[PDB]
DNA sequence: TCAA
């Protein structure tokens, strides 16, 4: 049988691309020992430890690296008859799927979960670990994602006259579509209800009717709102699977503790069958929301790993002091230092050091290491590029660290080892995320970005360079300034000399692999970057990998957005002063949904008394005050201050630990409400308002030359 | 210069 969705990383590996350099031949003469051999093996890829050999895609009992995945190519490798109850678990991270009853039919899922995926549907995983450190997955069905067009535009410009008509049309705009790429696509694809709502933009504008049209795939969504009556306006179709999950459940959130539950008619959560699992866990759950619940106080982080990684590559070329290039088959990776750390308890748990050629690391560095109490470094030896990197990447797959750090890991690191990978070795990285396949694992350009599912990668260079101010953020003079050690260093330029000499070299090579690693991983536990980012994706709403690379409009968008639904509204598609932008929003009560552009729109009401108008960049403006409307920005600022009031009033009496907490949550909300006026202003982002924006501006100038 |  094997699984019900295919595993697309590699189990299994027979031939491939064999790259070395020459001068690993100890027994050749001068002459054939520069360059680099390249070409094709008929061999399993092989890894050697303390005099053993291994083939890398090997699993059983007797591995060199560690492992905590369950699965391996579709073998369950989990002791007899292992199958823990899971009650409470923490969530890190939520992926967002499409899944069809199809697709799924040989799993033998309950129906009310085959219902939410026939013909297709979105599928929401909370990826986490329980207070027994198993790794889970809750698979959570029937989340829709919907959006909104006003009622009597549609109704005058495609005719309809109840909902199922504009089902209808929809499916029609899609059965049309270049390419057919949403062939089979019906009226049953859709829902149509029609409820009254506002334009959140200006103070006179009136309830009116909407068609709120349900969707089950964002691939439909993102067609529709591109290519469907481009000349009526839609609302809120920009919104995800994962926000509209969060929001219209209340008290959900993106990182924290969670219960499983009785649902509305006593309906449990069902756990899958191992040959169904979508993910690398030990164990995985169909459930509907009404199953889940926030747990309360539980609060404590549990036993996530991280893993901090460095590379180390050689120039291949004619010149072996030019920088090395990924897409050069003979610029070579030719070492990985990779610590694993319990982030829990911060204790370092393994020292890997993967090695392209022998490797004898340094008595001296070796009793350092154990004068400080740390783990014995296990040195894995390659033959040649493609070994080395596919049993990193194996470890990645099978260790499944959820957190990933290292010191420009996002701008070199990874990369240069996913453009090897991808380029030179014609591996397919869906596969090596959390899921088993067809999961992100991309990196991009601005500097760079990454994503890769079920994984947080956090680069301590942008953790330093936002909190520190040094002349240079090399991480010698970073840890020279913030640890107080001066370590010793190797330049690009040794290397070459260094890789040629022999096993010892190449050991020295590694010693300083390690120390770097070392000291990267004490800087993550001093600023404890994780919990910061946590704390801002729990406020805002949003998951932590979107807090980490999405900008600050998101963060303000999301709470908006619940803000705006309770009150009505719908977002359409496109001496010093403490906290000065802030309060002037506050204390004028400047918003969209505040602002008239014309006098007529408060001809009802008292200037000065029920109103301010202001001359802002040539225009008169309007802008109501509290007790005839309030402001929806003015009420998020008021109540996160008044949060974050409350949270520093609790510090002094807090324990050392719940104090750092608190510290963290603190700093959140303060990044959070100064990012209000940027977001006002904007142009082309989310919901802009260059009035509001310049309003802020006119009444700060105003207020100093009054002072 | 800075990224190996
Ligand atoms: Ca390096
Ligand atoms: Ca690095």
């Amino acid at each position: 049988t094997g699984p019900t969705q295919r595993h697309t990383y590699y189990s299994e590996c027979d031939e491939f691309r064999f790259i070395a350099p020459r001068v690993l031949d100890e027994d050749a003469p001068p002459e054939k020992r520069a360059g680099v051999h390249d070409g094709h093996l008929k061999r399993a890829p092989k890894v050697y430890c303390g005099g053993d050999e291994r083939d890398v895609l090997r699993v059983g009992s007797g591995g060199f690296w560690p492992r905590r995945s369950r699965l391996w190519g579709g073998v369950d490798h989990a002791p007899a008859g292992f199958n823990p109850t899971v009650t409470v678990f923490h969530v890190y991270d939520i992926l967002e799927n499409v899944e069809h009853a199809y697709g799924m039919r040989a799993a033998q899922f309950h129906a009310r979960f085959m219902d939410a995926i026939t013909p297709t549907g979105t599928v929401i995983t909370l990826l986490g670990l329980t207070p027994e450190g198993h790794r889970v997955a809750v698979h959570v069905y029937g989340t829709r994602q919907y959006f909104y067009m006003n009622k009597e535009e549609v109704d005058r410009h495609l005719q309809c006259r109840a909902p199922r008509d504009l089902c209808e049309r929809m499916a029609a705009a899609l059965r049309e579509s270049p390419g057919a790429s949403f062939r089979g696509i019906s009226a049953d694809h859709f829902e149509a209800e029609v409820v009254e709502r506002t334009d959140v933009y200006y103070y006179e504008t009136r309830p009116a009717l909407f068609y709120r049209v349900y969707v089950r795939s964002g691939r439909v969504l993102s067609y529709l709102c591109d290519n469907f009556c481009p000349a009526i306006k839609k609302y809120e179709g920009g919104v995800d699977a994962t926000t509209r999950f969060i929001l219209d459940n209340p008290g959900f959130v993106t990182f924290g503790w969670y219960r499983l539950k009785p649902g509305r008619n006593n309906t449990l959560a069902q756990p899958r069958a191992p040959m169904a699992f979508g993910t690398s866990s030990d164990v995985e759950f169909n459930c509907t929301a009404d199953n889940l619940a926030i747990e309360g106080g539980m609060s404590d982080l549990p036993a996530y790993k991280l893993m901090c990684f460095d590379i180390e590559c050689k120039a291949g070329g004619e010149d072996e002091l030019a920088f090395p290039v990924a897409g050069h088959p003979e610029d070579l990776v030719i070492q990985i230092s990779c610590l694993l750390y319990d982030l829990s308890t911060t204790a370092l748990e393994h020292v890997l050091l993967f090695s392209l050629g022998s490797c004898d690391l340094p008595e001296s560095h070796l009793n350092e290491l154990a004068a400080r109490g740390l783990p014995t470094p296990v040195v894995l030896e390659f033959d040649s590029e493609f070994e080395m990197l596919l049993a990193f990447m194996t470890l990645v797959k099978q260790y499944g660290p959820e957190f990933v750090t290292g010191y420009n890991i996002i701008n070199f690191d990874w990369p240069f080892l996913l453009a090897k990978l991808t380029d030179i070795y014609k591996v397919p990285l869906d596969g090596y995320g959390r899921m088993n396949g067809r999961g992100v694992f991309r990196v991009w350009d601005i500097r760079s970005k990454i994503k890769v599912n079920g994984m947080v990668n956090i680069d301590m260079y942008g953790i330093i360079t936002d909190k520190i101010k040094l002349s240079s953020y090399k991480l010698n003079a970073v840890a020279e300034a913030v640890l107080k050690d001066k370590k010793k260093d190797l330049s690009y330029r040794d290397i070459p000399a260094y890789y040629a000499a022999g096993p010892a070299q190449r050991g020295v090579i590694g010693e300083y692999c390690i120390q770097d690693s070392l000291l990267v991983g004490q800087l993550f536990f001093k600023f404890l970057p994780h919990l910061e980012l946590s704390a801002v994706a729990r406020l805002a709403g949003i998951n932590i990998t979107r807090t980490i690379y999405d900008g600050q409009q998101i963060r303000v968008f999301t709470c908006l957005l619940r803000l705006a639904d309770q009150k009505g509204f719908i977002l359409p598609d496109t001496f010093d002063f403490a906290s000065l932008y802030p309060s002037i929003i506050q204390a004028h009560n400047l918003c969209f949904s505040t602002l008239s552009l014309r006098a007529d729109a408060v001809a009802h009401l008292e200037a000065g008394k029920d109103y301010l108008e202001i001359e802002v960049g040539g225009r008169r403006l309007f802008f109501v005050k509290a007790h005839v409307r309030e402001s929806l920005l003015s009420i998020l600022l008021r109540d996160w201050l008044a949060m974050r009031k409350q949270i520093r009033s609790r510090i002094p009496q807090s324990s050392p630990e719940e104090a750092v907490l608190l510290d963290k949550q603190q700093a959140a909300i303060k990044v959070v409400c100064n990012s209000v006026y940027g977001f006002t202003g904007v142009q082309h982002g989310l919901l802009p308002c260059l009035h509001v924006a310049a309003t802020v501006t006119t009444i700060g100038r105003e207020m100093l030359l009054a002072t």
